[PDB]
């Protein structure tokens, strides 16, 4: 059917996306909480910590889709890759991620984060060591649209296709709808070589979120749903993992009931 | 014991537990080597009890940092009011402290527990009850009726006694006094700098007795106690700053028989 008109809205909603806010309401405390084991923010650094520390997933490009103004969802996987492409739709994303590249004060502070990803890799690694090589490893920050069939645009920077690809919270988080969400995964795995990893975090059940004046409508997805996607796109699915997002930490930001991790291998 | 009235908490935490010294990030360093010894004794899971006591903290507290998981009830001490001071301010988070949160996050790497950083300093927070006035040159060190539990199950030093006495004698006897605080079975862990004779905090110059590992060994025996463990690092020269002339840093482990 039409695609033009929900991604419109989609389009519109986003103009007003509020990246302190949005950066207040997810990684500030109590979901920033990482002294907590059973919060969701050791969860998704456990995912990945995890993940890549089977060794099976390396090589020397990765793309990281709608990064937003985040970075811990890279900061496991900056080990493991020579050459890292992030990416956003809005441009104050983009900024906000090039302030924390120039490690201005203003930036966002993920020392935190970083600390904790050093502490369960279990390497001794320091914080600072973990930061200055994300840093290095960043080679470009893009704007990118997943509901295009070419994401990042025509002949765009990006070494592709990439080893691997990371997506946290933005699929669901843009797409009007299942099928949308189904062609905005079938898109970005056009970037991904066959044989290569996907890592897709994002939240289950979930309406709606604020950040700021922005109200976002998100398409609701279980657990099932995201799997049928994935072999619907080409990937065999490594893992898919669940947590049900406690009650304390569900704050009215959003309506959220969990979060799910998948870790996927495109076939071919 | 007058110069040590010129002595300057701040410009020693600067020459000692900032960088070079206070960097962290390289395994190689003094400070990992030191939150090693300390982590790796205690996760032998053998110096366990309920009261322990730090002797000479001065105004540092990264020497607790792996004992305080061990010990609910924990007694500072040092003979200057200043570095009491500055232990009150680390304690109560007051302003202007000294940030070690470097050295927690350190441990708490160092200790594999998955533990956050902030839960470290907390439970050290809670655990230390009281900072002391004390002085090793006396018998009594904590002096007569002191609020510290008696005999203690376990004794930290770091870099006290050698840098307080004149002389190995001297230095024998500072150890036979704080011996006393200890209960039999009891365990020292005791840290100190190798072939020392001078370091300064700020205006203040002091004296260092320069004493051996062989020397420090036959010093425990001496008190009574069988060394269950005494290693040596030996200081890089990129550390060695001008601020003093430590040649190397001795740690021990050692059980009062
Ligand atoms: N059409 C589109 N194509 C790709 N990314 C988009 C998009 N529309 C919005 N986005 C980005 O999708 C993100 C959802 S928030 C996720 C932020 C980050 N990945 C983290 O894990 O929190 C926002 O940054 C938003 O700007
Ligand atoms: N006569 C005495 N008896 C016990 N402690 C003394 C003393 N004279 C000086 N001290 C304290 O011995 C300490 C030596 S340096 C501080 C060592 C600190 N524990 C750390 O590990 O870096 C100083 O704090 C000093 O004030
Ligand atoms: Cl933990 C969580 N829940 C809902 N939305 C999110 N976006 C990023 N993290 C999120
Ligand atoms: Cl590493 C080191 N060297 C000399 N003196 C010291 N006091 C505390 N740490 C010290």
């Amino acid at each position: 059917p039409d695609s033009a008109p929900g991604q419109a809205a989609v389009a519109s909603a986003y103009q007003r996306f509020e990246p302190r806010a949005y950066l207040r309401n997810n990684y500030a405390p109590p979901r920033g909480d990482l002294c907590n084991p059973n919060g969701v923010g050791p969860w998704k650094l456990r995912c990945l910590a995890q993940t890549f520390a089977t060794g099976e997933v390396s090589g020397r490009t990765l793309i990281d889709i709608g990064s937003g103004p985040t970075v811990y969802q890279l900061l496991s996987a900056c080990s493991h890759f020579e050459d890292i492409t992030m990416t956003d739709f809005l441009e104050v994303n983009r900024q906000e991620l090039g302030r924390w590249l120039q490690e201005e004060p203003g930036a966002f502070n993920w020392s935190m984060y970083s600390q904790h990803a050093c502490l369960i890799e279990g390497k001794g690694e320091c914080w600072q060591d973990k930061e200055r090589q994300l840093r290095a490893r960043v080679k470009r920050v893009l704007p990118i649209d997943v509901h295009q069939p070419q994401p990042l645009g025509a002949g765009s920077p990006a070494p592709l296709p990439a080893d691997a690809l990371v997506s946290a919270f933005c699929l669901e988080a843009v797409s009007p709808d299942l099928a949308s969400f189904q062609r905005a995964l079938d898109h970005i795995t056009t970037l991904l070589r066959p044989g290569g990893h996907l890592l897709l975090i994002g939240a289950l059940e979930e309406s709606w979120y604020l950040a700021g004046e922005a109200r976002l409508t998100v398409v609701p997805v279980s657990e099932e749903e995201v799997r049928e996607a994935l072999v619907r796109s080409g990937y065999k699915v490594r893992d898919l993992r669940t947590y049900i997002m406690p009650a304390h930490l569900q704050t009215g930001v959003d309506d959220v009931k969990g979060v799910f991790f998948a870790w996927a291998q495109k076939v071919g």
